[PDB]
Parts: structure tokens; sequence; C-alpha cells
DNA sequence: GCGTGAGCTAATCTATGTGAGACTGATGTTAACCCTAACCC
């Protein structure tokens, strides 16, 4: 119901059920991470869901943009149960980010939205990873510099 | 992704009226208690 609050019009409801979406999933990241995680099914579903919005065009800025920011709050969360998946994440983030808007004189066509959640999404994978790979942080410094 | 202005139809919003539910008190009715034409032993 939340998502489907987010592709509404009136712009208001819409930053209302952005905003209560955006809080939902930081919250329930909050809860998954406070504890053991014993709830595997939910973050199964969570990054099913994340991937199905995401790998297609039916979307605006704003719901690409929060799947994005709860792809980056549930990167903390999941190398509990599964290690190396972090290892995994921090670098299909930044293979999009390169592929998307890492081409010089950017054709973009509506892409700047989506990149202050690409950084919140890999600065949160950042906090909670060992072992940076050293050869992505070029990369990282490209998109931090395009980003300002 | 988002501001900004125009027209519209939905939403009031009070004035006035009408009826349902609760109430209250004057009233008249029935009734307890006793007295009275009249006779006549």
């Amino acid at each position: 119901v939340l998502l489907k609050w987010c592709a509404h019009t009136n712009v208001e409801l819409k930053k209302a059920a952005l905003s209560a979406l955006e809080s939902f999933l930081k919250q329930v990241s909050n809860m998954v991470a406070k504890n053991a995680e014993m709830h595997k099914n939910k973050l199964q579903y969570f990054m099913e869901q994340f991937y199905g919005i995401i790998r297609n065009v039916d979307s605006n800025n704003k719901e690409l943009s929060i799947a994005i920011r709860g792809y980056g709050l549930f990167a903390g969360p999941c190398k509990v149960i599964n290690a190396k998946d972090v290892d995994f994440m921090y670098v299909e983030l930044i293979q999009r980010c390169k592929q998307m808007f890492l081409t010089q004189t950017d054709t973009g066509d509506d892409r700047v939205y989506q990149m202050p959640s690409f950084l919140q999404s890999v600065a949160s994978v950042l906090l909670y990873l060992d072992t940076v790979p050293e050869v992505y942080t070029p990369v990282l410094e490209h998109l931090v510099v395009m980003q300002i």
C-alpha cells in the first residue's frame, strides 16, 4: 500500500508517501540489524522486490531511488548469515554507477536524481566492510566528485 | 524529477423548520371514611 501511494498525483501526498516509505524501510532495517538474524525470509523478499523494481523500466525517479536506498540500508545486516555476500555488494552498485553516469558529457536523460541514493547506499555498505577491494576506490572518488 | 495559475465541483454552513425522546406538573378521577332524609320500633 505504501508503494501504491508512492505512485500517485497530488504531489503533497506523493511526498508524504515517499517519506513514510523511507521511514518504514529505515525502521525495519533497524530492527533487522538490532537482533540476530533469524528472519531471513523477510530479507529475501525485500531483496527480490528491490531487484524487481530496479531491473525494469516502469517507474519514475522516486521509486527507483527508494529501492536503491533500501538496498543500501539492508546491505548492512546481510553479512551476518551470508558471509562474502557483502563482498558481492559494494561491487554491483559501483558498476551500476559506472555504466549509468560515469561517461563524460552526460547524456543521462534524467539520471541525476538517483545519485544521492547511490552515495548513501554505498556508504552504508562501506561502514560494515573489511578488506576494501582497493580497485574501485578511484571510481568511488570520481562518483563523489561528480555528485559534488 | 516540479512549481504555478484557472476553472470547477465537492464540501460545507448557517438560518429556519419539524419531529422524536425525556420530563414535569396540574388535574380530575376513583376511592377510604364518615354523615344524613325518614320510620319506626
